[PDB]
């Protein structure tokens, strides 16, 4: 069960489903709830399903949690209970059952269940191509199962959501796809959340702030039901805490509690994690002495990219005078888009629930592949006390990909750290075969004996990797995650290729050992081939995989057996690891640019574009040597 219910008695007897079954509490319980039900006894004892207060489920009024969103489940020889202490609660009663049904069997079971946290979901709320209507379509049921019940709208990118066109309402067709999503959101019981991002080019006036108004009584057309107003990412007057808790007061007042039904009303502070914090400055005092108090305010932890501490959620609460809404920023990879984030759910304290309003996860643009993620933050906000890292991250996986769990189990494992960045955000990977890594490498540079078991263990890993990768190449289940993986699945099997054939380096006589090389200098430049013609997109273009031990451990490998053979020999083979084909501290490329890693000749003459060295326009004159740091080219 994800997430584990909060009580769970198992009598280890089983029972069928029943084939003839009285149905009771069907016309008065949540009907998205009776359609779930009405889907699992297709093709067909007592089953009882409603909401605390219905006729249906009197009996049971007493075992019914007192919590908002909970539920009473009960399944013996007799009966079948399915009551919520609210409609939300009766659907969620309905997901678990769901899952305990197996080939058409239930065990005796009763489970008392609630969430611990009142609002969880996902915030698409990054940097980058903005999922798909296809996409977004596949979250809001996910969101149901797992009892997600918060989608925030807010992709940085669209630009009806941030400056200058926050002040227009979504032309047509986009228009009828938000409707839609909204209805869909709708049966699978998530708050659509619609947020704006008006703070870079707002006006403090009685005109921008009407445009405001008028955008969201749009999206209230459109159905949307709970709104939020970001203030992230900007510099300028729209910074200023007195105006922006003024409008969320007047939007509070003039708008959510002016409308028969609306839910919820976030917003997103300029000062949102507390290195962007300043103590001393009145920032987030005067919010939370002003915002009204049913306003939530959000927060991504000490740093933009943060796991949540109980020392960490102390300091915003006592600032803002309420717990915060936490603003999860992980899986997203906006800022190291050449990494795919597949690893575990972890860091984030466990006994906080009561400190926190909301649990939202910021994913990668990368909609499926996200999922990993967001079904562990789904089980980690529901129950936090029962969190278990490894066994849920499994349990997504086997959701996602029933037909190769294990195969995707592999390569996430290996695709699950960030590498440096300027976040200083970092995720362990390979975990299981670090040690036999740093062993054997220990001994092999010193000319130590390494453990042959460890060899094997190497070897049993790469063998592993290639399979996974071409069972995943051709998997058709989940045809959008392999669209998703798929430049991250070619790099992958490159690098375990690769590391076989250094491998074999290690282990027979001179003319084997150079088609070795030969065959790693050719797998070295396809790697490179790969990095430079796919996602490149302008902040970090290309494709890196197993970056933390796998890769490290290969490239190590391979320039000390080089350095062996070069001294056995006498011979000058080349040691370097990156493919690079101009010549020149490794050159990079990165899309048109040919940079220093922080006199150079180029495989060709091209028309040059600028250089910037820490700038001279070039004029298109035909370049191929650079002599005296980034060059920028015409290709
Ligand atoms: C509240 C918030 O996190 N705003 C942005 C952000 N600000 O630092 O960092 C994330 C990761 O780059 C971005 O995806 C978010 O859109």
């Amino acid at each position: 069960l994800q997430p584990p219910p909060q009580q769970l008695i198992v009598q280890n007897k089983t029972i069928d489903l029943p084939a003839v079954y009285q149905l009771n509490g069907g016309e008065e319980a949540n009907p998205h709830a009776v359609k779930v039900l009405k889907e699992l006894l297709s093709g067909k004892m007592l089953i009882s399903i409603g909401e605390k207060g219905d006729k249906s489920v009197r009996k049971y009024s007493r075992q019914i949690p007192d919590h908002k969103e909970g539920y009473y489940l009960s399944v013996n020889e007799k009966e079948i209970v399915l009551a919520g202490n609210d409609e939300r609660g009766t659907y969620y009663a309905l997901q678990t059952f769901a899952q305990l049904l197996k080939d058409g069997k239930l065990p005796e079971v009763e489970i008392k269940d609630y969430p611990s946290v009142r609002y969880r979901g996902v915030v698409e709320g990054f940097y980058g191509t903005p999922w798909s209507h296809q996409a977004r379509l596949s979250q809001l049921k996910f969101y149901g199962k797992n009892k997600m019940n918060t989608y925030i709208y807010g992709p940085k990118d669209d630009p009806y959501h941030s400056a200058p066109n926050w002040r227009l309402p979504y032309p047509d067709k986009e228009a009828a796809q938000l409707q839609e999503l909204v209805a869909v959101a709708n049966e699978n019981e998530v708050d659509f959340v619609w947020a704006i991002h008006p703070g870079q080019d707002i006006k403090w006036n009685k005109e921008d702030r009407d445009l405001l108004l008028a955008k969201f009584e749009k999206m209230y057309q459109l159905g949307v039901r709970s709104f939020a107003v970001f203030f992230d990412d900007i510099s300028g007057e729209g910074t200023n805490p007195q105006k922006q808790a003024e409008l969320l007061n007047y939007i509070d007042e003039k708008f959510a509690q002016v409308k028969p039904d609306i839910n919820q009303l976030v917003m997103c502070p300029t000062e949102y994690n507390k290195s962007w914090s300043n103590p001393n400055g009145n920032y987030l005092t005067t919010l939370g002495d002003k915002l009204n108090p049913s306003i939530q305010i959000m927060w991504t932890g000490d740093r933009v990219i943060s796991d949540i501490t109980r020392d960490g959620i102390s300091w915003i609460n006592e600032r803002i005078k309420r717990p915060a809404y936490i603003w999860w920023n992980f899986p997203v990879s906006d800022y190291v888009r050449d990494h795919l984030l597949l690893g575990p759910v972890y860091g984030n304290d466990t006994t906080i629930a009561k400190e926190m309003s909301g649990f939202v996860t910021n994913p990668m643009e990368h909609a499926e592949s996200s999922k990993i993620a967001i079904y562990s933050v789904a089980s980690y906000a529901w129950n936090p006390a029962k969190y278990d890292t490894w066994q849920t991250w499994k349990d997504a996986i086997r959701t996602i990909l029933p037909s190769a769990a294990e195969e995707l189990e592999c390569f996430a494992m290996h695709n699950s750290d960030l590498g440096p960045n300027g976040h200083g955000y970092r995720r362990e990977e390979s975990m299981d075969i670090q040690p036999a890594a740093e062993r054997f490498l220990k001994a092999f540079k010193e000319g130590k004996n390494y453990d042959k078991a460890d060899f094997e263990t190497l070897q049993y890993t790469f063998e592993r990797m290639k399979e996974s990768a071409d069972i995943l190449l051709m998997n058709t289940e989940n045809k959008p995650l392999i669209v998703e993986i798929t430049p991250w699945v070619h790099q992958f099997k490159l690098t375990a290729e690769m590391g076989e054939e250094v491998l074999k380096m290690v282990e027979r006589n001179e003319s084997y050992f150079l088609r070795k090389y030969n065959h790693v200098k050719a797998l070295q430049q396809q790697m490179f081939y790969i990095d430079q013609t796919s996602n490149q997109n302008p902040y970090q273009p290309g494709v890196k995989t197993a970056t933390r031990v796998i890769k490290p451990l290969i490239d190590r490998t391979f320039a000390t057996v080089v350095k062996f053979f070069n001294q056995k020999f006498n011979a000058h083979l080349d040691a370097t690891t990156d493919y690079m084909p101009h010549k020149m501290l490794p050159l990079q490329v990165k899309a048109n640019r040919v940079l220093i890693s922080p006199e150079i000749e180029l495989d060709a003459i091209y028309p040059g574009e600028n250089i910037q060295i820490n700038s001279a326009g070039l004029q298109k004159a035909p370049v191929k040597f650079v002599r005296f740091f980034v060059l920028t080219i015409e290709k």
